[PDB]
């Protein structure tokens, strides 16, 4: 039996019922109830519960309850007539756990033995009422600030109705050894949350407050806090407790959704966790997808245009050296190939394409991977709940299977291959004289512009649903993020879109949405490439001669070859194990995606993003 | 009655049936099923027109169906095909309206009377079968990118299945003039589409794919485009249409409550302008709920903070002039008070101020308006479905009743007459050391896809006004809202997103909520040298700037040399008003405050020297 799978309504924005109603329709067992939004909906606790009840979520906790142990005793009476106004609130909720968080306040007492008795005393009121407490630890708590205190104080109180609630941030936010998780009692840990999040050198409270996310859209270790809670026979619930609203609008139904998948994922890759550490779990318990395929870089990109931009957009890739490798044989589809990439023009209307290219202008409608294990992909990808369309169904017009990325775009899953004869031998007309005029081999990376708001969605459904991995660079900006398949032949990096409300407050009128931010092709010979590419009419751009300078006094190299590289216009980057990068940009295809042509030597594994700067100077003269 | 109040798929974001719920949950009528929507709902076309009959909304109209007149001869036949299939589909979605959109091929053929006869052949086969084509001008269409040329073809076409349909945007993007629809008969019109959009000089195409916003969001003449609709007769659908997007976001059920609201507001703006053109409208069509009360600024500004953070803020304000006006008679919460302005610092734990400080740390968590009419307030408040609290309910602590934010904060209707008489205990002899006689404006630091939302709130529930600037430059149009009367003025600023916080390695990241407070005075200089011995933290202003003041303005004087040694910022109107305005630094990484002086009759905010305070905090950093 899988664990309860809770989420604190802290983690949505909305009223409650649509709080509720989207964690119920995700797929969720149970539900947090944050006090302040009981404080907003305008009908009873029992309603609250009448709704759950209906919905078929259950109350797994009512939090959170605030600076009690240690404080002042002239107000020890106080905090105890607080405590059970909110132990009345909880009947009529119908939960039994209301959790509490160590004291904040400045003068609070910070005697060992005096937190034990008002904790004590807590669980003594509490399960005087048949209710039980759940201690927490905030990583900025006045005296208690690590779970390892919290259970210090728990088991010396030693009652049945206090127990330790674990928080995943307020353990590694403090840099935290899940590890003595292992010797507490699974019986005495009440609750689990996960919450996942960028390491900021950062204050934790400030860090805590505005950059929580679901696990894996972060960069902590959930697997390895979650493997320690589950050695202790723990099977309690499992929540997400993150911190939105007010600001700002945060789609209730689809982060709802993102919580259950991040769940599913961090279930199974804690599972992983437990089974490399020669201590598995009975099976059951943790979500078991399929195995991602194994993949073999991109089958083809797909691109939604028109007559005029398609023809516009396949003399830019003849140029660039792909032949015109034939035409659908009944609709106004173009095929172009140079090496191992191929390029689908698909002007045809009234179809899915037209509808994208009518949305979005001309940009990529879909990608076809090239995958070993077809049925492995299609199964993985629905078993994270992702929305798969069989061939020649919806808007898929291919006959493999296809998953819809969060976007409209879809995901081709092609396997290999055939040879009398593949997928183009069957739907085109192929000139089998075609043959391609440039040296461009294979798509060696793609990146994507995605909005704010909506990038830490498509990083958790590339993790989960195809098993990619973060790949990011420190390098103004110096973190730009990036996924990576797990053997390196798809590489993904993630740029930030312009909002459209900028685009208006600094008086555009050139703004392009999100979409394809730059597609890299790479080569044996940068030199050779640049010159055929520049002599056929490609728009490579123009570098200054202060960055050739510049190379000059920091690298120190052949002079007769640095004055090639300002002649060639191209860029350089030095890895610290001798790997070099040559590469080159294009100016973008009408206001949207642009190209790069790379060579990489002596294993050179970045992107160059050291030269961003010089790239949007380069662009800006335009 | 009211019309038909319908909503396109394609202005909200999630799956079919998300959407179809959030539209019947928001109220809406009618929906318009866009086709891509179709294509990615894994059921059937009539498991659609059980939804939206269990949900009680009606398919008003089907859409787009494009490129059908004046294409070349040999793909008649084969679009006429197509538009059976189109019927076919209607049928089984129990929809008897089609939207077809004027032509885009560059191939396409513009001879008016085969256009005529193109359009009068496709309603003829829509009429054998009982349904309608609704013919919409796209203002990029190669032929027929007007109302005027719509209406003209579809007159002489001359068929009772064949109608117009109106695009708020289509006609008012291109500038075009609505009255001229008066005159059509408004039994054909068969459809109108409402959408709103900011004024850009762009590309109409990509201008109408990615800016096309709710009635009220942007800067069009919404009332000014259905006034003209409504004097026909015609009592149709009313619906909206903007393009959402595919890249995620847009919170399915918050847009479409937006969207309805939108069209309520349009309706009592549009009802307004046909009383004021002497054309009044039968009653109960139109949207009447209660004007506006009038407003007479703010009562008091309610900050939520710890003892601790809240005794440095009241340090903040004292050196500002603040008084301590005194204690709460139970809480933690002091009053301070300086001219007509009150501040309330809200430490009280356990309470929707202290559930606000730990969510969003030192900040204002509540607005107290001065409103002549009280129940006129609250009950258009509720016409427009804001979610109101009496007092002592719920979060409001007050015994006003309040008006729910959409952030959480709170906002008090006080009517004037004691209301700190009650719960605090107060000090007779405070006295202000200032200086500062009344709140000017108060700017908000709301994400950039929120703005429009909070727009929406403020220019229905309360009637603010749209009050932008217009400088030159980065930053160009300065957004703003403002009361009737201008005694509450808000401008609205775009807060940095978290994840860029993330992508550099900022470690200072502070979110949404209160921008700036700006108090105005009789003399600039006397409460610059006032507030300087006080120890405001005043910014300091190079040189540079008062050179470039020097060669953009003719000055008196002797009078720039002393706005430079007092480091006060300055800017002109057309008319000889002046503003004299200084900033302090932010109190702890948030909110600065502003004091101002307004001179000749100025109304803006000086918004020209934005750089300059940004380039002065940097500095002093
Ligand atoms: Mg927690
Ligand atoms: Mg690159
Ligand atoms: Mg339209
Ligand atoms: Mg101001």
């Amino acid at each position: 039996a899988k664990m309860q799978r809770s989420i604190a309504t802290v983690s949505l924005s909305g009223t409650l019922p649509e709080k509720l109603e989207a964690i119920a329709a995700a797929g969720f067992d149970g539900v947090e109830i944050f006090e302040n939004d009981l404080l907003y909906y305008a009908g009873s606790p029992r309603q609250v519960r009448q709704m759950c009840a209906d919905l078929g979520i259950a109350i797994t906790l009512f939090q959170p309850f605030r600076d009690f142990e240690g404080c002042r005793r002239d107000r020890l009476q106080k905090n105890l007539d607080r405590a059970e106004r909110k132990f009345d609130l909880m009947q009529e909720l119908g939960t039994d756990l209301v959790l509490v968080c160590s004291n904040v306040q400045a003068d609070a007492l910070g005697d060992e033995q005096l937190l034990v008795d008002d904790l004590r005393l807590l669980g003594e009121h509490a399960g005087k009422r048949g209710l039980r407490i759940g201690y927490e630890a905030l990583a900025w708590g006045r005296h208690v600030n690590t779970y390892q205190q919290v259970w210090n104080l728990v088991r010396q109180a030693d009652h049945p109705a206090l127990g330790v609630i674990l928080d995943s941030f307020h353990t590694l936010s403090l840099k935290g050894d899940p590890s003595a998780i292992r010797d507490i009692p699974g019986d005495k840990i009440f609750f689990v949350q996960m919450a996942d999040a960028p390491i900021l050198a950062m204050d934790v409270l400030e860090w805590s407050r505005h950059f929580r996310c679901f696990p894996g859209q972060g960069e902590m270790d959930m697997a390895g806090f979650l493997a320690p809670i589950l050695a202790t026979g723990y099977r309690g619930p499992l929540s997400l407790e993150i911190f939105n609203d007010g600001f700002r609008a945060a789609p209730t139904r689809q982060n709802a959704a993102d919580g259950l998948r991040s769940l599913l994922y961090l279930e199974e890759q804690t599972r992983l966790r437990l089974e490399q550490e020669n201590t598995p779990i009975e099976p059951g318990v943790l979500f078991s997808p399929p195995p991602a395929s194994a993949y073999d870089g991109v089958e083809f990109l797909e691109f939604a245009v028109d007559e005029a931009v398609g023809a516009r957009l396949g003399n830019w890739l003849k140029r660039l050296g792909f032949a015109e490798a034939g035409k659908h044989r009944s609709k106004e589809v173009q095929l172009l190939r140079q090496g191992d990439i191929n390029i689908v023009l698909n002007a045809e209307p009234y179809s899915f394409g037209h509808n994208f290219f009518e949305a979005h202008g001309p940009s990529l409608c879909a990608t076809a991977l090239r995958v070993k294990d077809q049925q492995a992909a299609l199964k993985r990808a629905t078993a994270f709940r992702g929305q798969p369309f069989r061939g020649l169904v919806g808007p898929n017009e291919c006959e493999v299977p296809a998953v819809r990325a969060p976007d409209g775009s879809l995901l081709y899953l092609v396997e290999q291959g055939t040879a009398g004869h593949t997928l183009y031998d069957t739907d085109f007309s192929l000139d089998n004289n075609a043959t391609a005029t440039g040296g461009l081999r294979r798509i060696d990376h793609m990146a994507l512009a995605l909005p704010a708001e909506s990038l830490d969605s498509w990083v958790l459904f590339y993790k989960s649903l195809f098993d990619f991995a973060a790949d990011d660079e420190v390098v103004g900006l110096v973190k730009s993020r990036a996924l990576r398949s797990q053997c390196g032949t798809l590489r993904l990096p993630l740029n930030i879109s312009e909002n459209r409300n900028t685009a208006i407050a600094h008086a555009l009128s050139s703004y392009r949405g999100s979409g394809v931010h730059h597609i890299a092709f790479d080569c044996d010979d940068i030199f050779r490439e640049v010159a055929r590419a520049k002599l056929a009419g490609v728009p490579l751009l123009e570098i200054p001669l202060n960055y050739y300078d510049d190379l000059a006094a920091r690298f120190d190299f052949d002079d007769e070859f640095l004055s090639e590289l300002a002649y060639y216009n191209v860029l350089y980057d030095r890895d610290a194990q001798g790997g070099e990068l040559f590469h080159v940009y294009t100016e973008p295809f009408e206001e949207r995606f642009f190209f790069e042509i790379i060579q990489r030597k002596a294993g050179y594994a970045g992107y160059g993003a050291a030269n961003v700067a010089v790239r949007l100077a380069a662009m800006a003269k335009a």
